[PDB]
């Protein structure tokens, strides 16, 4: 699996791709049989096309920005967790959302599972 | 309480950090379900049950000179789970360790599972 150092780099790359809104590059980071649970607690999404649709729905508008708010924490079994903040516009109101993603990678360095922790308690109107 | 709401998760997880910071081992153990599991660091084999969990905390915190503080908000779901970023300070050099814990709570408000994400890449010495 990817080493702890490689996990930190992969997860930081993911945030860069969200920040610039490169949906095709994000989708290509996922394994073909990956699952996304975002927000955690909702049913998982499976399949490349469904994941692409999810990111298009979320990042389509183009006014989404994202940045890490602390270091990526990485294990020795190909997993990591990271804290970040998303900025977006919601019916005129600029907003921010604090999120933690947990990811498990496969032997090819592709995301096998993603779980995103957030709810309305993590939402701020600016 | 019952299965904790998102707001209750934020309060429970913040209280956990307080208890780590002060080093109240018995109060920590009583936040866990009787048959809880801990994976710390994630990737190592789980421990099972309050007696094993107490031994773990006694070893890690019993020497004193461990402090802990949240470095950002607790992220909480609507299914009794949350994730939080924090930093542990300890001491031959003074170091810091950046960690994310993920917790799932039971229907009584006790921690059923805890997974801690960190490795040597998250340790800073001076
Ligand atoms: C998909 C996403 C970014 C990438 C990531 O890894 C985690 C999240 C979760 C919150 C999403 C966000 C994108 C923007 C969304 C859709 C909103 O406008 C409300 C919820 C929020
Ligand atoms: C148990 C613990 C605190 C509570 C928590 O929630 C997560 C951790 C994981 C890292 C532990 C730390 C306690 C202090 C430890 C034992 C060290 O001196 C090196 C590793 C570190
Ligand atoms: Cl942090
Ligand atoms: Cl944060
Ligand atoms: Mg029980």
């Amino acid at each position: 699996l990817p080493t702890a150092q490689e996990v930190q780099g992969l997860m930081a790359r993911y945030i860069e791709l969200v920040d610039v809104g490169d949906i095709e590059a994000i989708v290509q980071m996922y394994a073909d049989d990956a699952t996304v649970e975002d927000p955690f607690g909702q049913p998982p999404i499976h399949g490349r096309e469904q994941i692409a649709a999810f990111y298009r729905q979320g990042l389509g508008g183009g006014k989404v920005r994202a940045c890490l708010t602390g270091p990526v924490r990485a294990s020795h079994n190909g997993c990591g967790a990271m804290p970040f903040r998303v900025e977006m516009v919601w019916n005129g109101q600029p907003c921010a959302l604090d999120v933690i993603d947990v990811m498990r990678f496969d032997e090819h360095g592709r995301i096998q599972t993603m779980q995103a922790y957030w709810s309305e308690v993590n939402l701020s109107v600016r």
